[PDB]
């Protein structure tokens, strides 16, 4: 047959793996996570690919299903981001992820979008803080 009019990272397990590989590789050298956390993160990454294959095997991908995978990706980052030994603050960690994401975007599809990366980083910082955990004077 034919098609080719739909190509997205989350939709194709190979493109998803490319995204995760490029992102993880670039993020390790960032002041966000550590090579140690990046190892655990490889497992957390592959767990996405397995679920992507499940849907791809039927040639069906509901928007809300593929989106729930994206929400869960940020959700997973908040857990290891709240964990100790991952740099220092949550703010700098979520900030480094945005910088690693753009580099990964250049490798997956070759197109980086500033606000698309921001909304993704807000999920992590929102999940972790879930209010105002710090004060000011």
């Amino acid at each position: 047959g034919s098609g080719n009019s739909h190509t997205t990272p989350w939709t194709n397990p190979g493109l998803a793996e490319n995204f995760l590989n490029s992102f993880l590789q670039g993020l390790s050298s960032m002041p966000g996570f550590t090579a140690s956390q990046l190892d655990d993160l490889s497992t957390i990454a592959q767990s996405l690919v397995q679920s992507i294959q499940s849907l791809a095997a039927q040639g069906r991908t509901s928007p809300n299903k593929l989106q729930a995978l994206n929400m869960a990706f940020a959700s997973s980052l908040a857990e290891i981001a709240a964990s100790e030994e991952g740099g220092g603050s949550l703010s700098t960690k979520t900030s480094s992820i945005a910088s690693a994401l753009s580099n990964a975007f250049l490798q997956t599809t070759g197109v980086v979008n500033q606000p698309f990366i921001n909304e993704i980083t807000q999920l992590v910082s929102m999940f972790a803080q879930a209010g105002m955990n710090d004060v000011s004077a």
